[PDB]
């Protein structure tokens, strides 16, 4: 209940929020049926337009109209937009050339450039260019501002948790809001786009940038707008503030638009009747341009103009049916669309059994347009199965396709032509980036970057410390003329042994064998030289990795490659190699295929052992610097050291196998030299980061030899390829994978195949940036290089997608 018989007279679009059964004046009263009787009449006048006509310069101020083209309008702060234009012989904003910003130009008083956020639904990356001709205002700002030719969402790329991710710097499955529509077991409660539930607070996790602010005694604008106030009304109301008093004056303001994505998904994404909500969008932005300028502020603000996702052509006849599929499909509930989640319709059922639905989802037509997936073995790039709300079992659709239930669900529930959800790699779902203003370089182009980390840079723009979130502070220091934040490099927690010669052969009860009792100062002086580091400027191109938790670690140095060797997990952390472009491939010569070496460095009771290999049924073994790629016959056997063994299903071997073998030397030959390290990553409880030996639930039989979930490479080569890897003066340019380390090929439809049909496929789709392999392995890379941090940051946040050009 609200006794609504309160009165909104001087208290329209108040700051503070009022509590009930008081009634409200707020640009949110609405959604919540709680507005002052009076509200619309005095808070949404729309008398006489948004515009001023020529007759009505220098008129008597009439309270009844939208805006006022009166001469006590500029002293209000409430002209229509264009005033100055139409009555004081101004230029629009956009007919102005552009000048650099050097430094804010703001009236006394201001003691901060103010954040402005025009956030656009649904505004795909391509309509910079492909709409250009219709959007005078945008492309000022992009061209004039600093840009990137697009901006990455998270997934699922839905409104609710791009804005959010956007407003916290957190992946949806921290910051909660895993989707559209919701189901928690923990509360047992739904959660929907129309609907009161979203409105209770304990669905929102993190810290979005106006509690951040608040809290730092930074005001802020009402972020929130209800959908029946006209975007006109909510450009006047932020201008509105922006001429309040100084103490009562926010700094941080939100404009939102419900297009184009309303008008997408009727259409399509390019669909004819796109051009208008894009003139229209562009309007807007004039309006708040030419009130900025009115109020001498167009060269003091920061405004971002930032999309939350793009928009892909989706049809009704494009939708997959789980009816098709499984013959209980009533035992099930689906989320359905661009993305599929599935869980239990009942609790009380214990004849439901996940296993048996993904394997009768698994690869059943030909042509099938969606994937199932545990959530833990979805591509750890997604960053989607840490929370209680993402189900076990998930679907990703093809782009261009929907899944439902049961064909009812789709024809009683064509209607609409555009969708949206979809992997976050794909292109159509790329959105955009531009800021404009004094603390904003002038006329620079940025490469693409992730959504979560706008957070980070917003808190720099507003003074603010940014709470703990998922963006890397410093990497989006390039966009900035002048940076609040120059972070450092963690420090190193545990610091390795270099070990030396301290066992013999005799000591050690391995089960391994191998035929290498085959017989000179000259190469023994050599091999000397080898095992202490002497080839270690080739292999260890920007130093060794920092151990950023603490554990008991070996470096140990061949010559062909350097390894981190955990004493603690039995293997290395990390193996670092570089190939050259002229570098030769061989094979295992046939004497040496089960050939096993106790490494005299490093004791038995640290070691793996072959016999719990032999044991085990379902586990192999391979390794990490590759015996195809050593650079002579003696160095050969250094590949086959029990400390460069780790475990592998036969299933898994068949995709490794085939990476060492030819896709190094492939990369290598296009990219003229490469460094590779690679790693096994355990991620057991899936939160994206470094298991503790204490979480590891499964060991090669027999033993403490913990198995991987996961096997990671980081493929470093110079920007400049005319440069070799080895001898590179300038940027770098990198590549990382994260393969799921899976006992079956189930994921790739084609696996019966040769490797050379599915395997370099498998690979792409779970591309890493070297970021998401660090809070995987506590590992901190790139510790020694000439580039400066900030350019080392960029890099590490770096991921190759495989989508061609935008
Ligand atoms: C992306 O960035 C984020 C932000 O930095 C990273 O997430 C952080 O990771 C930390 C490590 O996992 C985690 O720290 C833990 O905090 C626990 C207290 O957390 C509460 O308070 C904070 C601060 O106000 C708050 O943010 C949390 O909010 C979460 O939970 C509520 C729901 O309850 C949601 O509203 C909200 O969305 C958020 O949910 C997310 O996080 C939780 C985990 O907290 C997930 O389970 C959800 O799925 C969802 O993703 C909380 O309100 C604290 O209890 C932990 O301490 C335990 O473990 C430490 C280890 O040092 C140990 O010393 C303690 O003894 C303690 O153990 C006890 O509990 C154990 C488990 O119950 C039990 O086994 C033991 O026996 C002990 O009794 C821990 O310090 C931090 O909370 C999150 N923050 C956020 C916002 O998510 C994230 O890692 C980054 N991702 C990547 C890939 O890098
Ligand atoms: O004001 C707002 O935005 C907040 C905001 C703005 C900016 C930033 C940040 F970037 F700064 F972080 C963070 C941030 F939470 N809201 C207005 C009301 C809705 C939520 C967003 C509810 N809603 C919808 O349900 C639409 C979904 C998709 C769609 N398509 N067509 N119709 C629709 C309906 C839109
Ligand atoms: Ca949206
Ligand atoms: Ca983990
Ligand atoms: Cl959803
Ligand atoms: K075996
Ligand atoms: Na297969
Ligand atoms: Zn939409």
């Amino acid at each position: 209940w609200t006794a609504t018989s309160g009165s909104c007279k001087g208290r329209c679009f108040e700051l503070q929020e009022v509590g009930p059964p008081d009634c409200r004046c707020d640009n949110l009263c609405k959604s919540y049926s709680s507005c002052c009787h009076d509200f619309d009449e005095l808070c949404l006048k729309t008398a006489r337009g948004w515009e001023c006509t020529k007759d009505r310069c220098g008129e008597v101020r009439n309270e009844e109209n939208a805006c006022h083209c009166s001469e006590d309008c500029l002293s209000r702060g409430d002209c229509c937009t264009n005033y100055q234009v139409v009555c004081k012989g101004e230029s629009h904003w956009v007919d102005d050339d552009c000048e650099e910003i050097k430094v804010p130009e703001c009236p006394a008083g201001f003691v901060r450039p103010p954040l402005i956020i025009f956030s656009v639904d649904g505004f795909r990356a391509s309509y910079m260019k492909k709409g250009s001709k219709v959007m005078p205002n945008i492309e000022k700002l992009r061209s004039c501002g600093t840009h990137a030719p697009y901006m990455r969402p998270v997934y699922p790329t839905k409104t609710f948790p791009n804005l959010y991710t956007l407003a916290t710097g957190l992946y949806p499955e921290s910051h909660g809001i895993v989707g559209n529509s919701m189901y928690d077991p923990v509360f047992d409660a739904s959660f929907h786009l129309r609907g009161r539930e979203k409105f209770n607070h304990r669905w929102w996790g993190g810290q979005p940038l106006w509690i951040t602010a608040t809290k730092q005694g930074v005001r802020a604008g009402t972020f929130f707008w209800s959908v029946s106030i006209p975007h006109e009304r909510r450009i006047l109301t932020i201008l509105q503030w922006l001429s309040l008093p100084d103490n009562e004056r926010p700094s941080v303001y939100a404009f939102y638009s419900e297009q184009p994505d309303f008008s997408g998904h009727k259409y399509g994404p390019f669909g004819p009747e796109m051009t208008n909500p894009l003139r229209e969008i562009d309007k807007t932005v004039g309006q708040l341009m030419d009130g900025l300028k009115q109020l001498r502020l167009h060269r003091c603000v920061n405004v971002i103009f930032v999309g939350d996702h793009g928009m892909e052509d989706v049809t009704c006849d494009r939708t997959e049916f789980l009816s098709n599929y499984l013959t209980n499909v009533d035992d099930i509930t689906l989320v359905p669309g661009t993305l599929g989640r599935i869980r239990a319709k009942s609790i009380n059922n214990s004849k439901y059994d996940p296993k048996t639905i993904i394997a009768a989802l698994t690869c059943k037509k030909p042509d099938q347009h969606f994937k199932p997936y545990m959530k833990q073995h979805l591509p750890k790039r997604l960053h989607y199965a840490n929370n209680r709300r993402i189900e076990d079992i998930h679907l990703l659709v093809d782009r261009r396709w929907h899944v439902a239930r049961k064909p009812l669900d789709v024809y009683k529930k064509c209607f609409f032509q555009g969708d949206h959800g979809f992997d976050n790699k794909v292109n159509s779902m790329q959105t955009v980036f531009v800021g404009y203003g004094p603390t904003f370089k002038y006329r620079t182009k940025v490469p693409p970057f992730e959504n979560i980390e706008l957070y980070n840079v917003m808190c720099d723009l507003l003074g603010l410390k940014p709470a703990p979130n998922n963006g890397t502070h410093g990497s989006l220091n390039h966009l900035l003329r002048t940076n609040t934040f120059r972070p450092t490099m963690p420090d190193e927690v545990s610091r390795p042994n270099y070990p030396g010669i301290m066992y013999l052969q005799s000591e050690f009860d391995l089960g391994c064998t191998c035929d290498d009792k085959v017989e000179n100062k000259l190469e023994e002086l050599n091999k000397r030289l080898h095992t202490k580091g002497s080839t270690k400027e080739r292999h260890l191109l920007y130093g060794r990795p920092a151990v950023l938790y603490r554990t008991s670690y070996d470096i140990l140095y061949h010559t062909d490659f350097e390894s981190g060797y955990s004493e603690i997990f039995l293997m290395p952390l990390w193996t670092s190699y570089t190939i050259s472009k002229q570098a030769e491939v061989s094979s295992i010569p046939e004497h040496l295929t089960n050939c096993v070496r106790p490494d005299v460095r490093v004791s038995p009771g640290f070691s793996q052992n072959c016999l719990a290999y032999k044991n085990d049924k379902q586990m192999s073994y391979g390794f990490l610097f590759p015996p195809y790629l050593s650079s002579s016959p003696e160095a050969k056997y250094d590949a086959f050291l029990v400390t460069n063994m780790v475990p592998m299903y036969p299933a898994f071997k068949r995709v490794w196998a085939y990476f060492q073998r030819v896709l190094v030397k492939k990369y290598a030959s296009e990219r003229n030299g490469v460094n590779v390290i690679s790693g096994p990553i355990f991620d057991y409880n899936y939160d994206g980061l470094r298991d503790t030996e204490d979480e590891i639930k499964q060991y090669v039989e027999g033993s403490s030899i913990p198995v991987p979930t996961h096997y990671y490479s980081i493929i470093t080569s110079c920007l400049d390829f005319t440069q070799p890897a080895d001898k590179c003066d300038g940027p770098l340019s990198v590549s990382s994978f994260i393969l799921p380390h899976r006992p079956d090929n189930d994921e790739s439809c084609n696996s019966s195949e040769d490797e050379s049909k599915w395997v370099e496929e498998l690979m792409k789709m779970h591309t890493a940036r070297v970021r998401d392999i660090e809070h995987l392995t506590g590992l901190d890379f790139y510790r020694k290089t000439s580039r400066s941090y900030s350019e080392i940051l960029t890099l590490k946040t770096y991921l190759h997608t495989y989508e061609s050009e935008i």
